[PDB]
């Protein structure tokens, strides 16, 4: 398997558990710091980064009823410049660029308590697919499915329904949606970190998935595995393989990696393309920093880049 070693340029550092890199509709860059703690309690932050200087600005430190959050993944909305943030303690949040936020749901469509979320991905129809590796949201005691299989997958529909679409995952993490050339949602790809597997489902409609299948295999026997992922314009799936110093590159059909990208750090966590460029920003947990490197082609357009009209 071919391995490339592109030039990585440091953007910023000192961001505990650097995760969820994302660009909003104005081109501003944000990342989350899930591991920031105060007096031993979660006090996660959402930050805006100045790409020119690397200076950081905390725009939101989510907390609900005295319970701090652990923000871990982001997606920018299309019809409004707001961020949807997956939080391991608070569930799903909607954050405005001014720092104000709102809790989306405490319970799902079946009346069951919401589970803590890790990452999310919009399909072009506007539905948000979310991974939930944690147990019940605060005030419930914090727990995670790294050992036991209780991680779930949700779909937050355009008509505002929070539906659990599947469960029994051992730490579902990264997630992505493969679209057809005509823009129709085709497959849902979900990373199960410790098992070194990538799973896929056929998307039949909003919150409707079938044919669960082992889609790809993540290399290595190291502790960790697939974390964050995203597609490039040719539908190649780039996956951060936390713990193995590489970002794996899978072809549209999955299976085994077709190429690997060697990183100058052991723990790549998540990534995101800068709109209309080949530039990929990567967060990593060895130095808790953000880097950028040039890929071979542009990234697949995110939902926020599409036009409603
Ligand atoms: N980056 P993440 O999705 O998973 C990595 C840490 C566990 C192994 C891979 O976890 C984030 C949420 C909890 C804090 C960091
Ligand atoms: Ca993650
Ligand atoms: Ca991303």
């Amino acid at each position: 398997i071919p391995v490339i070693e592109p030039l990585f340029t440091k953007v910023t550092e000192d961001i505990p558990g650097a995760e969820g890199p994302v660009f909003d509709k104005n081109g501003d860059f944000y990342i989350v710091a899930p591991e920031v703690e105060v007096n031993g309690k979660p006090a996660g932050e959402i930050l805006r980064i100045d790409l020119k200087t690397g200076k950081k600005t905390v725009i939101c430190k989510p907390e609900v009823n005295g319970y701090g959050g652990i923000p871990a993944g982001c997606q920018c909305d299309r019809d409004a410049n707001q961020l949807f943030v997956a939080d391991m303690r608070l569930g799903l949040l909607v954050v405005q660029t001014d720092g104000t936020f709102e809790e989306i749901a405490k319970k799902d469509s079946e009346g069951r308590r919401m589970q803590g979320c890790n990452d999310c991905a919009f399909d072009y129809e506007g539905n948000l697919w979310i991974t939930a590796p944690a147990g019940e949201v605060a005030p419930a005691d914090y727990t995670r499915s790294m050992q036991e299989k209780f991680g779930s997958i949700y779909c937050f529909t355009t008509d505002g329904q929070m539906i659990q679409v599947d469960t029994a995952f051992q730490f579902p993490n990264g997630i992505a949606v493969r679209h057809m050339n005509d823009g129709r949602p085709y497959q849902l790809i979900v990373a199960e970190t410790p098992t070194k597997k990538l799973w896929s489902y056929d998307i039949k409609g909003p919150a409707k998935i079938e044919n669960k299948k082992v889609w790809g295999h993540i290399p290595g026997t190291h502790e960790g595995g697939a974390d964050g992922m995203d597609f490039d314009e040719d539908n190649n799936l780039l996956v951060a393989n936390w713990g193995s110093s590489h970002i794996e590159v899978f072809g549209p059909d999955g299976g085994q990696p077709k190429m690997r990208i060697r990183c100058p750090f052991e723990k790549p966590s998540n990534l995101h393309f800068k709109p209309q460029t080949k530039t990929i920003f990567v967060t990593e947990h060895e130095n808790n920093a953000v880097w950028k490197f040039e890929w071979q082609r542009n990234g697949k357009k995110q939902y926020c880049e599409t036009l409603k009209f």
